[PDB]
Order: C-alpha cells, then sequence, then structure tokens
C-alpha cells in the first residue's frame, strides 16, 4: 500500500510509439516488451520472425504452454492481427513477485499492426473481459493476476511524455508519483475504461453544447491511442476556440485537421499563444464534479524525423466518441481503481510543464443533469 520502489520507472518507449513494460512468458521465462493498452483487453505477441521485431514468443520452447486449439482473428480500422491461443505462465520481472496462468494469443499474421523501429512485440490489452475477442469468455490478464493471487484489484499509471518512460504499479498507487490530491470519476460500464465528461472549457470559456455530445457514442480512458480524440461536431467546435484563442499567429489550416507540421526555430515554440483546455469530468457525488486541465505541452506534439523543432495538431476528429490518449494521460497520475469502480486522475510530478502554467487537478464544482450526459 502507497510505496512500491520496485515498479517505479518499469515503463519506456519512444515519441510516437507507445509506453511498454518488460514481460515474461513461459518456462524457461521469455523476455518480451510489451504495448501497455488500457483501450483493448487481449494479451497478445507476436509468436513468429516478423522481420519489424526484435524478439518472438517461441512457444515451442515452454515446457508450460497450453494450447486451446482456437484461432483468432482481429481486424482493427488501420490493419489487423490473427494468431492462436493458449495459456502459459507469465511474470512481471519490474512488477508483483508472483507468476500466473495467462491467456495469450500467439500472432502468427498481422498487417500495420507492429510499428518498424520500435522496440515492442506485444500488447496488454487491461480493459475487460466484454471486449476480449474473440467474446467474452477469454479471460484478460489483469483478471487472471487478480483472480490467482493476492495482488489488489488495481493498477495505476504515470505516462512522462518527452525517449519516454513512466511506471504502471500494479496493485497499488505510489504517492511520490503525483501532487495534490486524487479526484475520481466513475467508470460508467466495465468494458472500456469508459467516463463521462461533463463540460469542455477552451482557455476557461465553455463550449456550451449539449454534454450528451461530449460522449458520442462513448468516452474512454486509453494509454494505446496517442491524440485526445473528440467526437467531430465536439472537433469542430473546439479547433475553431483554439484557433480564436491562438490567432495571435495564422498557421495552415491544415496543420488542425493534423495534415502538416508546424515547425519554429528551436528555443522558443510560444507556448504562451495556445490556451490551456479543461474537461470537467463527473464527480463521485450527485451534482459534483472536477475538472482536468492540460497544457499546449501535451497537445502539441514533437515530431522528430524532421533540422528544427517541428510539432504535430494531436487534438484529432473521431468517429468512436471521445479517445483521452496518451496526451491527457501524459499530464497526470492515472489510477484505474476497478475494485470500486472508478478512475482516479491526480497532477503528475513529472509532467512536461513551463513557468507560467501547469496542468491541474481541480474541484468539487457543482453541475447539474450529469446523467444526461452519457449516450445509451
Ligand atoms: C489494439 C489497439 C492498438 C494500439 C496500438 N498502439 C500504438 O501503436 C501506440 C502508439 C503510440 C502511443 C502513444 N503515446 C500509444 N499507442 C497499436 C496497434 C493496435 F492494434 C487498437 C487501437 O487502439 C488501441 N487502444 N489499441
Ligand atoms: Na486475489
Ligand atoms: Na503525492
Amino acid at each position: 500500500r502507497g510505496s512500491f520502489v520496485e515498479m517505479v520507472d518499469n515503463l519506456r518507449g519512444k515519441s510516437g510509439q507507445g509506453y511498454y513494460v518488460e514481460m515474461t512468458v513461459g518456462s524457461p521465462p521469455q523476455t518480451l516488451n510489451i504495448l501497455v493498452d488500457t483501450g483493448s483487453s487481449n494479451f497478445a505477441v507476436g509468436a513468429a520472425p516478423h522481420p519489424f521485431l526484435h524478439r518472438y514468443y517461441q512457444r515451442q520452447l515452454s515446457s508450460t504452454y497450453r494450447d486451446l486449439r482456437k484461432g483468432v482473428y482481429v481486424p482493427y480500422t488501420q490493419g489487423k492481427w490473427e494468431g492462436e491461443l493458449g495459456t502459459d505462465l507469465v511474470s512481471i520481472p519490474h512488477g508483483p513477485n508472483v507468476t500466473v496462468r495467462a491467456n495469450i494469443a500467439a500472432i502468427t499474421e498481422s498487417d500495420k499492426f507492429f510499428i518498424n523501429g520500435s522496440n515492442w512485440e506485444g500488447i496488454l490489452g487491461l480493459a475487460y473481459a466484454e471486449i476480449a475477442r474473440p467474446d467474452d469468455s477469454l479471460e484478460p490478464f489483469f483478471d487472471s493476476l487478480v483472480k490467482q493471487t493476492h495482488v489488489p484489484n488495481l493498477f495505476s499509471l504515470q505516462l512522462c511524455g518527452a525517449s519516454v518512460g513512466g511506471s504502471m504499479i500494479i496493485g497499488g498507487i505510489d504517492h511520490s508519483l503525483y501532487t495534490g490530491s486524487l479526484w475520481y470519476t466513475p467508470i460508467r460500464r466495465e468494458w472500456y475504461y469508459e467516463v463521462i465528461i461533463v463540460r469542455v472549457e477552451i482557455n476557461g470559456q465553455d463550449l456550451k453544447m449539449d454534454c450528451k455530445e461530449y460522449n458520442y457514442d462513448k468516452s474512454i480512458v486509453d494509454s494505446g491511442t496517442t491524440n485526445l480524440r473528440l467526437p467531430k461536431k465536439v472537433f469542430e467546435a473546439a479547433v475553431a476556440s483554439i484557433k480564436a484563442a491562438s490567432s495571435t499567429e495564422k498557421f495552415p489550416d491544415g496543420f488542425w485537421l493534423g495534415e502538416q507540421l508546424v515547425c519554429w526555430q528551436a528555443g522558443t515554440t510560444p507556448w504562451n499563444i495556445f490556451p490551456v483546455i479543461s474537461l470537467y469530468l463527473m464527480g463521485e457525488v450527485t451534482n459534483q464534479s472536477f475538472r482536468i486541465t492540460i497544457l499546449p505541452q501535451q497537445y502539441l506534439r514533437p515530431v522528430e524525423d524532421v533540422q528544427d523543432d517541428c510539432y504535430k495538431f494531436a487534438i484529432s476528429q473521431s468517429s468512436t466518441g471521445t479517445v483521452m490518449g496518451a496526451v491527457i494521460m501524459e499530464g497526470f497520475y492515472v489510477v484505474f481503481d476497478r475494485a470500486r469502480k472508478r478512475i482516479g486522475f491526480a497532477v503528475s510530478a513529472c509532467h512536461v510543464h513551463d513557468e507560467f502554467r501547469t496542468a491541474a487537478v481541480e474541484g468539487p464544482f457543482v453541475t447539474l443533469d450529469m446523467e444526461d450526459c452519457g449516450y445509451n
């Protein structure tokens, strides 16, 4: 409880490529780097010599592998994977000192899935059974962990943005990782980590949309997506406020659609011209909310593959609802308190800020009719 020094700093990554944790699978153990993803529910690992992979799971080496004799085919918007299901012993070296028999999907064919040049070779789907493929009787990793050990039913994430690293605390919260207080929002349904956004401000000016728009058709917290994604109508209104608040300079409008990069001379990006963005989330108590505030440092992402200082606009339009991706999460320490069905936010002790502004988590606020904000 409250102090897990062996787990601090157990995540790594590179800009644009996500945050991964070291895992071992099988007997004797095979070490793999595995992307941490709160937006999906399968533990799936490269199991064949795909040319982009540093390492892959070799079932034939594991004396503890058991075949489930069932294939899985998983298409996404961008690309797909398919593989073969089994179970094996899994452990997290910089994690609790336990071993668990978990489901693993051994990926034997994929397309647009692995990143050329990245250092991970599998994905740890940390969300619930309801979105597991092929169906909800395939128990997710973290459910197996809790069922089989005395690890408490919660984990927390601190993602430190730009090389990147962070911490995933399995079984607890580490208080040195955040400042001020944790504020909690209810998990509305256990499938994704679905939450309810009740109001949206751009430099403290309310968007004034019906709040049901903010959650059309859901809002989720997703470490496996880079951007803040917003439902289309909300995106349209948010950009229009961001441009106004910022029209102290004039950028190519393709910039706002994420279609072109913008660059300044190294040394001073003018952060001060860009507004803060606040999301009010449903609180624990009737008619009570709290608000989280992110900076341009979070939503303007450095792009490194080209001489000066180039950024991509990292808020984008969505058709799958609001996605609070690594753009939101890098401001906060986020607690996935599955035992009490709630998600905690606090200011991260590592978030990227300047001398004038920081990220913020503040409450309570009085917000009426917060249940009307959910979409059915
Ligand atoms: C399973 C699925 C997925 C996710 C990923 N993520 C990343 O590459 C990735 C890249 C950068 C960041 C950051 N900062 C986080 N994730 C790759 C394939 C992939 F299939 C589907 C889409 O959405 C979710 N969350 N997970
Ligand atoms: Na348990
Ligand atoms: Na603290």
